[PDB]
C-alpha cells in the first residue's frame, strides 16, 4: 500500500462567496483505514468572513472512509498519482456553489488544492446572517453516470430556532491514472463536526468520520 495508517493533510482553499475573496490554510492528520480525519483551519485573507463558515466545511477527501473488503475503494487505488473532484451545492433559497479539489500525495502527506465559488445567497438568508449551527449526518449515494463515479447527498444545515436549510450536493470523482476500475454502486455515511472555533471562525478545528456500506446493517 502507498497509503499509511497515519497520513498528514496540507490544504489551501481560495474562494469567493457573494463577491467576498478569502484564502484558508489547513493542517491536519487522519487514519484512512478507520475513516477519520481532523484538521486545523486558519483564515489567511478576507477575515473575518461575512458568511456562515459551515458552507465551506464539506470542501475541506473520500480516501478518509472505512471501506469493507466487498466494495472497490476507488479512492485508495488512486494513489500515489491522486484524483480530483468537482461538486455543485444547491441550497433551497437559490444559493449555489461550485467547489473542486485536486489531491496529490508526497510521502506521508495529502496536498489539497481547493477552490470554492458561491453566489446568489440572499442578504437576509441564514448563510449571510450567520444563523447555521451544523451539518446533519448524511448518506452519500455512489454510482456510475456516463462512465464517471458520482456521489449524491440530500442533506441540511440545522439553523438557530429548530429550522433546517436543505442542500443537495452532486460530486464527480476522477482518478488521475486511466484504468483505475470503477466501483459498484454503494453508500458512504458521513458525520462532519466543528470541534472548536474562535470568535469569528478565523481558526476552526474540523472532524469527519465516514463509513462505506451496501445499505445493510
Amino acid at each position: 500500500s502507498a497509503i499509511k495508517p497515519d497520513m498528514k493533510i496540507k490544504l489551501r482553499m481560495e474562494g469567493n462567496v457573494n463577491g467576498h475573496h478569502f484564502v484558508i490554510d489547513g493542517d491536519g492528520t487522519g487514519k484512512p483505514f478507520e475513516g477519520k480525519q481532523s484538521m486545523d483551519l486558519e483564515v489567511k485573507e478576507g477575515g473575518p468572513l461575512p458568511f456562515a463558515f459551515d458552507i465551506l466545511t464539506t470542501a475541506f477527501n473520500r480516501v478518509f472512509a472505512k471501506y469493507p473488503d466487498n466494495i472497490q475503494d476507488y479512492f485508495k487505488q488512486s494513489f500515489p498519482k491522486g484524483y480530483s473532484w468537482e461538486r455543485s451545492l444547491t441550497f433551497e433559497d437559490g444559493g449555489i456553489c461550485n467547489a473542486r479539489n485536486d489531491i496529490t500525495m508526497e510521502g506521508d502527506t495529502f496536498y489539497n488544492k481547493v477552490r470554492f465559488y458561491g453566489t446568489n445567497f440572499p442578504a437576509n438568508g441564514p448563510v449571510m446572517q450567520k444563523k447555521t449551527l451544523k451539518w446533519e449526518p448524511s448518506t452519500e449515494k455512489m454510482y456510475v453516470r456516463d462512465g464517471v463515479l458520482t456521489g449524491d447527498v440530500e442533506t441540511a444545515l440545522l439553523l438557530e430556532g429548530n429550522a433546517h436549510y436543505r442542500c443537495d450536493f452532486r460530486t464527480t470523482y476522477k482518478a488521475k491514472e486511466k484504468g483505475v476500475k470503477l466501483p459498484g454502486a454503494h453508500f458512504v455515511d458521513h458525520c462532519i463536526e466543528i470541534l472548536s472555533h474562535d470568535k469569528d471562525y478565523n481558526k476552526v478545528k474540523l472532524y469527519e468520520h465516514a463509513v462505506a456500506h451496501s445499505g445493510l446493517p
